[PDB]
């Protein structure tokens, strides 16, 4: 029995579903949050603190854009940890944040605060190009050129949930319990018994989709991470501590960050929100389908239209609540098809029941006091599906001996300006400061983001390439 | 006008598109010498050798499968009588990483703790013989299995596979066009990074060279006359090595002194000799097994032929037939196995051409610049960041066509969750060096720890994994 947008459903019944949603959006919305304070800082503190932001204000905003006018649930996208990786590292390197014992990275919150300055700064600068560009934007961004971005989107991304898989990026330290790998500056390493727990969340998933009942769907990842993570416990793998050490609150604004500080990341940023624009369109098109509504109608594009502001509105409304850019979560669309129910109320039962997680800021502790392996896993099935699903994009342009070179070439590329640590040998081969030299960084910022390159490869091949 | 597969064309005509195969399947039947020597010994004697050798059997056995008149005497026959280009695998090269790093590990080839690996051409004679040994394991189940193949390995399981030997495989090119895996030595020509152990470092001018390679690709594509193509590879190669001469980097001490001769057992490889990483081999045989029914299909829907016929199946048949035969033919010949060449049915079909004087032609030309073992030796002579561009080029298309090979199946869930699964698990796989923490934990020696060695083979590649937890689970998963 399939329900339709507007219809009151038994109460118990939106909970439930609200429930399902939250679960399997829970996921997408933690990780990012603990990636990023992982490769900046330390302080469990703030990151028990933006794990219990993110879920309130992601509730907030999917409030926001499901009043779009169909389930349009908002969540932190993954773009901006891409791009915030070479941030950070020439942020670390030129940049004006400090280093210790020739690996250790000192926290530097000047460098989050100029992320969330520029991203609140460009989140406009998209909501001013969200104006009516429909079908333009499907035009300029084919499947040929979306795919492939997509696809070295996840696999950049995939290292770092093989990485905690493996018990980094930085392995445990002294007093702390269970440490099977003690040491500094070892981003790949760990013992056998990481391995084994990372791979049993995999399996975890793998076993939850296997039995998997119409409750369980796109909860498989995060089923699997709990499994993986109650075997943790039962081996001894916690920090009841740091558990016990954290608060049983959660404001908005509990902790907060630099403001009229922005970066040279600017464009990366532009770029993230182009991203999340044609994603948003995505998105919106597939839960119209799934919700058994129009696909080309008027009504359709203003639908897309909504999103799309609402979607950048949110944006600098969360960068104002301390929170990195977000956009359209997918995983939901899966759920409604299987359960036939597209009700609003599902998804502001899913945002209510998100706020008050991150209320009790005991359960944003509990995430923080997940071990990285377990967080491996999960986050790798993550990214491994990202890359699944870019694919899968790709696979929507005809594959032609052109369409596979273009592929070949931005692949390639891209994933090879991924390789390469940095360039110099220009305007910087001496050490030079000039004018220029600042947003020299910049474009080093450009070209060491891979996506970004595949992207402009993808772009200017099918620009320059002769129809087949 | 379209030429069919046997009428004369004319003779200049045939030689020249000749050529252009030749020049086209030159690169896939020369690398896969260059990264097995390269990763096991240093004497420019057996790499030349080997090179030359490549090129003058891979001439050979490719005659052997693109003619019926050798075998068909009464009952179903061998090989194929349509253009089947033949050369050597890239999946051996996947095998052979982790079959040698066992060797110089736990097997009996040695090393001396500072700087490169001392060369081991046993571990070599050993690949040669099980490989040998298991092409006939694939020739007896080449007998007869059509469409039951392309069933037990459907597009699910066949693209992610491929994918993956694509990605663990790509590292050797890019660290090619770094300038690695080991950087230049003392008084060699040309040093911008010498050292011993940087596997992927490099100056500015290495990755210069090898992104002129694939930026000359790119351009040789975009202004690309019908002759050009799949010899745009080729030709961008070229070009980022005349580039490379440009600069300096050449050795023409070492091309100077390579002989001017090569005849196929020149130099020797140990018989008798085999290693634990038989059913590897059986695997890539599996592979090319598959390979061959794809490809071959692939050129008669380019050849304007049968694409269901009993003959068409017969066809496939003798394909395979040949393919492992010359496995075998190959191995005596101190060559690893090979498979058929897909760069072919591009040409074919941009040239309205599958005359079998075309590949005769080819065949001719590639066993001729064999013999004139001074090109071998130019071809060893070019610089690792050249062949790093190009190398790269080629296994990027490789992940890319296993890609496309995925997309025949309907983006499910289902098959998305497959996906997911089988390719993060199977480069998983790739990315830990060694398990012991079972039978091997404590560095025992039972009759089974040598063959607990083979499973650490397996598990040791990516693809092999990749692929059994692709069939496990869409064979367990429910249909969607
Ligand atoms: C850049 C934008 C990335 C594109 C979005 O790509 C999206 O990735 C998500 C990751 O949550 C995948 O989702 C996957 O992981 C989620 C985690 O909760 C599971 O619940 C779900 O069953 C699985 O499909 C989607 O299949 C894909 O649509
Ligand atoms: C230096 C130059 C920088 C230039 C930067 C510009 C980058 C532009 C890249 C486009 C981004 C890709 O945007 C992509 O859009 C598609 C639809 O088109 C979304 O949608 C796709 O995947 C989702 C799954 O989650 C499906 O629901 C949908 O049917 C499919 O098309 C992708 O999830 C999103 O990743
Ligand atoms: C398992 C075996 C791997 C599958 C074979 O994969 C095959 O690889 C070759 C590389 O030679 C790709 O071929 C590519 O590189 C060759 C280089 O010789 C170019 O000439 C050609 O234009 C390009 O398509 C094929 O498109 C792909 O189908
Ligand atoms: C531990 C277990 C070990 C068991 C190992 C088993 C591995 C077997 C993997 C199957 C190999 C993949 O085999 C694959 O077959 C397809 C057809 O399906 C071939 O063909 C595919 O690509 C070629 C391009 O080159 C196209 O011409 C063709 O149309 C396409 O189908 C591929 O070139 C080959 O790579
Ligand atoms: O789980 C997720 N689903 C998504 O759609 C998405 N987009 C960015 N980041 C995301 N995470
Ligand atoms: O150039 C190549 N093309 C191929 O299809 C192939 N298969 C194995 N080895 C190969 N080399």
């Amino acid at each position: 029995p399939f329900f339709g947008l507007n219809e009151k459903i038994p109460v118990l019944l939106a909970f439930i579903l609200g429930l399902q949603h939250a679960l399997a959006m829970l996921a997408g919305v933690v990780t990012p949050p603990l990636i990023i304070s992982s490769s900046l800082s330390l302080p469990s503190d703030l990151q028990q603190y933006l794990v219990s932001t993110s879920l309130i204000v992601c509730g907030l905003l999917s409030m926001v854009q499901i009043t779009s006018g169909v389930l349009s649930v908002m969540g932190v996208s993954f773009s901006i940890i891409s791009v915030a990786s070479g941030a950070f590292n020439q942020m670390y390197s030129n940049g004006f944040c400090q280093l210790d014992e020739a690996g250790n990275r000192l926290p530097c919150p000047e460098a989050y605060g100029a992320l969330i300055g520029t991203s609140a700064c460009c989140a406009l600068v998209e909501i001013l190009l969200a104006f009516v560009p429909p079908k333009v934007i499907q035009k300029i961004f084919p499947p040929i050129v979306t795919g492939p971005t997509v696809m070295l989107i996840g696999i950049s991304l995939i290292g770092t949930g093989f990485k905690d898989w493996a018990g980094g990026s930085a392995c445990m330290d002294d007093g702390m319990l269970c440490p099977s790998a003690t040491a500094p500056r070892p981003l790949p390493w760990g013992s056998p018994e990481f391995i084994g727990l990372g791979f049993l969340v995999f399996v975890s998933i793998i076993l939850c989709e296997r039995f998997g009942a119409p409750i369980m769907k796109s909860c498989s990842v995060v089923i699997g991470l709990l499994v993986g993570c109650i075997v943790a416990a039962a081996c001894g793998y916690f920090s009841h501590a740091d558990i016990d050490a954290a608060p049983a609150a959660s404001f908005i604004w509990v902790k907060t960050f630099p403001l009229s500080v922005y970066g040279p990341m600017v464009l990366p940023i532009i770029a993230v929100f182009i991203i999340c624009a044609c994603e948003c369109i995505g998105d919106v098109t597939a839960t119209c389908d799934v919700s058994r509504l129009e696909v080309r109608g008027g009504t359709f594009e203003s639908r897309i239209q909504g999103a799309v502001l609402a979607d950048g509105i949110n944006s600098v409304v969360a960068a104002l609540a301390t929170m990195t850019p977000m956009t359209t979560f997918a995983q939901n669309n899966v759920v409604i098809a299987l359960t036939r129910c597209a009700n609003r109320w599902a998804g502001y039962c899913c945002c209510l029941i998100l706020i008050v997680a991150g209320i009790f800021a005991k359960f944003a502790a509990a995430i923080v006091a997940i071990p990285n392996s377990v967080m491996g896993g999960m986050k790798t099935f993550l990214f491994a599906s990202v890359v699944i699903s870019g694919q899968a994009i790709v696979a929507k342009a005809p594959f032609t001996r052109r369409n596979r070179f273009i592929l070949t070439a931005s692949m390639a590329l891209g994933y090879g300006a991924t390789l390469v640590p940095t360039w110099f040998g220009n305007v910087f081969p001496q050490t030079e400061n000039r004018d220029l030299e600042g947003f020299e960084n910049a474009i080093e910022l450009v070209l060491e983001t891979g996506f970004a390159v595949t992207a402009f490869v993808a772009m200017l091949l099918n620009a320059i390439m002769p129809a087949e």
